This record gives structure tokens, C-alpha cells and sequence, in this order.
RNA sequence: ACCCGGAUAGCUCAGUCGGUAGAGCAUCAGACAGGAAACUGUCUGAGGGUCCAGGGUUCAAGUCCCUGUUCGGGU
């Protein structure tokens, strides 16, 4: 689901802006689980595009979705950084190098 | 009550395993205050034996003790690991370099 | 800008009188029933946290006080 290089950016992130604490393998697998949940194709997430259409199948579900969801969604925009090669140290610089792309 | 050697050890030393906080000098003065309304003598603190005396002598209330009981033995504890220059890191190593022997 | 409420296991959430934290699902391993078997079910165990960040009170803070960050809701 990701690639070698890849997984040691992926671990260097946090999750809160001043968090000690940062994201896991554990964060991709159950990303994947949830998304079949979800009824979605969990190939999509081993490629950058592969996330963009994913990001947007579920960006309108977010304003009234639950708190389960956002948190599926915050963890593919950081993951959709690291494919893109865009650097980021935490899950609040993901979503808006995201939404600068609009 | 402590050394001048022996206090740069004791606070040193975590209340809790992993914790960020450590002893210092109210510990100790709150351990003495407690031990005078129980009658006993806070002299035996500056001593490894004394230290060694209270605290077999509070093993037994310990089953049937208060909540703020439990935290003077452990002081008491931490107090005779830095008197007998063993060395711990935490309250926690000290109750086990206790029960060790 | 102001008021209110959240932040605790990978995720959703509980946590009583302050006294070092639990469940559900997820992940791993195992057991039992039916079945030659692939399998279809039922239960059990384990790992996994320092409780957003920084200070303060206290012998002792997830718990009480203040600040910052952040999310949602309201005016
Ligand atoms: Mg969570």
C-alpha cells in the first residue's frame, strides 16, 4: 500500500500540530479495513490519484458525517502528501495543502 | 533529616515510572509531620535502620490502610534505597529492591 | 470576536469521592461444535495509551485551576 521510502516519511508525521505522537503502520492497515466498510475499492490508496478520487467521493459526507469518518478522511490527506512527495509534520498541514489545490 | 550527597540522588529520582515529576524537600517534610501525629519519632529518618524499623513497622496496617498511608510508605521506601546508596529511579524500583531481599 | 462542549488504545467512546485507566469494533494467537475437506458459526486470551501541549494546586492529577493549540456547535 506503500512504498519503502515512502513508509519512513509516513512515520515521521504527527498527528496533532504539537503532538508526541505521530502516525503508524497501524494507521494504513486499519484505513484499509475501513474502507471496504465503506464499500470502496482499497486499491485506490497506493497511488497519489487513487486518493484525490477517493478524497472527493467523501468530501461532502464530512460536514455531516461522524466523528468516525473525518478521522478516515484526515488519514488519506496525509497519505495523499506523502504519494505526492509534499512534505508535511502534521495531519493540519495535510488537509491544507489540500484544500489549496481546491 | 538528609545529606548534602544524598539529596542531589533523591531528587533525582520519579515519583512514578515514567513520570516527569520527581521528590524534592516537601516529600520528605511531609513524611516527618505524619510520622509525629503517629508517635514516632522523626529522627529515625536520617538513618538507614530507622527507615528500615518504620517500615516493617507499617506492613501489616498496610492491608487495611488509607490511601494517604500507602503514599508514606512509599516515601519512607524511596528514603532508604538513597540512605542505604541503592540506587532507583522511581518509586516503583524501590518497592522492588525491598521485596528483593 | 465572544459563549458553550469535546481531545483518553489503530477507530468510536466510558472513566464515580483526586489515589498510575476500561468496553465495543479493528489487529494477532488459540479453543470448541458441525463437516472427509475447503468452510460455516460460537467463545476465550494477548498486544496496543501516558490521557493534545505548557504551567499551577496537592503527599498524589486523565480527574481540580489558568494559558496555548485544535475540532464541533451557538450568537
Ligand atoms: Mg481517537
Amino acid at each position: 500500500v506503500l512504498s519503502g521510502g515512502e513508509l519512513d516519511k509516513w512515520e515521521k508525521i504527527r498527528l496533532r500540530p504539537g503532538g508526541k505522537k505521530q502516525y503508524k503502520l497501524k494507521h494504513i492497515v486499519w484505513a484499509s479495513r475501513e474502507l471496504e466498510r465503506f464499500a470502496v475499492n482499497p486499491g485506490l490508496l497506493e497511488t497519489s490519484e487513487g486518493c484525490r478520487q477517493i478524497l472527493g467521493q467523501l468530501q461532502p459526507s464530512l460536514q455531516t458525517g461522524s466523528e468516525e469518518l473525518r478521522s478516515l478522511y484526515n488519514t488519506i490527506a496525509v497519505l495523499y502528501c506523502v504519494h505526492q512527495r509534499i512534505d508535511v509534520k502534521d495531519t493540519k498541514e495535510a488537509l491544507d495543502k489540500i484544500e489549496e489545490e481546491q
